[PDB]
C-alpha cells in the first residue's frame, strides 16, 4: 500500500439510513431529523479503508476498525450523494492508518482519523465464537 | 448538569447490529465475523449522552453530534451486555462533551470523548430542507 494515495467512495444517502433507522430501538432517536447518522458515516468511513485496502490483503485476510476521530460539520438528508475520501497515513505491521473526510456535494460534512488492524477472519471468527455467550 | 457525573446505558446485542446489518448494501462487508459494529457502537454512544442530556433541553430544542473520538480495543459477539458511560466534561451553552467509554462484561472495548450541540429543532429542518434535492 502506498502511503499518501487517496481513495473515494461514493454513496447516495437513502431514506433508510437517517438518525430513526440506526436505533429504531430508540424513542428518542424516533423525533430526530431525517438526516445521515453519525453511525452509518462511520460505517462509510470504515466502507471506504476496507476497499482501498481489499487488494493488497492476503487470501483469509479482512480488517477491523480500531479507533476513530472525526469532526462531523454539517448535516446531510437522503438523496445527496456523500464522497468519502481516505488517505493512508501509515502502515505498520497489521495496522493501518488513515486520514479521512466526508463531502456531501453540499457541505463537508466530517473529517480525522481511523485506523484498522488486519485480521485473519476465520482465526478471529473462532474467537468470537468463543466469546460469544 | 453536572460536571463529572456519569450517565449509564446498558444494551444487550442482538444478532441484527452485527457489521453485515450495518450496510446490508455491501458486499464488501457481507462475509464479515458477526460482531457489534463501531458505527453502531458509535449510535449507542450517541444515545447513552443524548440520555444524558435530556434535562438540559429547552423546548423545541434537541441536539446533534458534533465529534465522536473513541478506540475499539475489542470485539462483541451478539448476547452479551454492551455498558456504556458517558461522564459529563463540560457543558458551556450550547456545547457539551462527555468522556465516553463501553464495556461488554468480559472486555473493556472502547472509550473516547462525544461532543454534542444543542439544536432549535424547526430552525435545523428548515435547513436540512433546503439543502434536500
Amino acid at each position: 500500500m502506498r502511503v499518501g494515495e487517496r481513495f473515494t467512495h461514493d454513496f447516495v444517502v437513502p431514506p433508510h439510513k437517517t438518525v430513526r433507522h440506526l436505533y429504531p430501538e430508540s424513542p428518542e432517536f424516533a423525533e430526530f431529523p431525517e438526516v445521515f447518522a453519525a453511525g452509518f458515516m462511520v460505517g462509510l468511513m470504515e466502507w471506504a479503508c476496507v476497499r482501498a485496502m481489499a487488494p493488497y490483503l492476503e487470501p483469509g485476510e479482512g480488517s477491523l476498525g480500531t479507533a476513530i476521530c472525526v469532526t462531523h460539520t454539517a448535516a446531510t438528508p437522503p438523496g445527496l450523494t456523500v464522497t468519502v475520501t481516505a488517505e493512508l497515513r501509515s502502515v505498520e505491521g497489521r495496522r493501518l492508518s488513515w486520514r479521512v473526510s466526508a463531502h456531501d456535494g453540499v457541505d463537508e460534512i466530517g473529517s480525522g482519523t481511523h485506523e484498522r488492524a488486519v485480521i485473519h477472519l476465520e482465526k478471529f471468527n473462532a474467537k468470537v465464537r468463543q466469546k460469544t455467550p
